[PDB]
């Protein structure tokens, strides 16, 4: 199973890059370096800016976008044309279950689609599969300057998988918890606390 890890993210409403948040003690990279470490991954960084000093910290696959496209549509489109067909999942999600990966990868690799993402009343397209069929589209609005990945996903031939068929895998679907805002980080302590 090929993950490629979006961690470009730049965190705006919690003043500072999200790589360098502290979880229970640790770093974000570096919860995500272990819980992606046993995969095929690759990391893909904002810029080649990035990814050097990353690098120099890690001895992980690090990437970027060759033509320095910016937002996770750039960061999507770089992984896949990097290796192929994928499953994504950002930084911001440090909980994800393995299992919950697993599961898309297989079932969007036998769906024969261009991506398969978790839906309940809304998508969540920075953990899913990708295929490499559904690269051109993203590149296409890369280059149209278009930042809105649900653009050229309507263009695509795209499975939502219901998350609740997830949660054989994840009780509480903690996997698709996110870390953007001050709130979050209270939060996301608790968790890792508990566990
Ligand atoms: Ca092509
Ligand atoms: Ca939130």
């Amino acid at each position: 199973m090929k993950v490629a890890v979006l961690v470009g993210g730049v965190g705006r409403r919690i003043g500072m890059e999200k790589t360098e948040v502290m979880l229970c003690g640790k770093k974000l990279i570096e919860w995500v370096l272990e819980k992606y470490s046993p995969f095929q991954t690759v990391f893909v960084c904002r810029d080649e800016k990035q990814a050097e000093k990353l690098s120099s910290r890690y001895e992980a696959e690090f990437i970027w976008d060759l033509h320095k496209g910016v937002g996770s549509i750039a960061g999507i489109h770089a992984a896949l044309r990097h290796f192929g067909s994928c499953v994504v999942a950002a930084i911001d999600m440090p909980f994800v279950k393995p299992e919950v990966l697993e599961h898309l990868y297989k079932e969007g690799e036998k769906a024969g689609c261009d991506a398969l993402i978790p839906k309940h009343d809304y998508p969540e397209p920075l953990l899913a599969y990708y295929a490499e069929s559904a690269a051109d589209e993203l590149e296409r609005a890369i280059l149209q300057g278009i930042r809105k990945i649900l653009v050229p996903l309507e263009r695509l031939n795209v499975v939502y998988y219901p998350v609740e068929k997830l949660r054989k895998f994840d009780k509480e679907l903690i996997s698709f918890f996110n870390i953007n805002t001050p709130d979050d980080l209270k939060r996301a302590e608790e968790i890792c606390s508990k566990m």
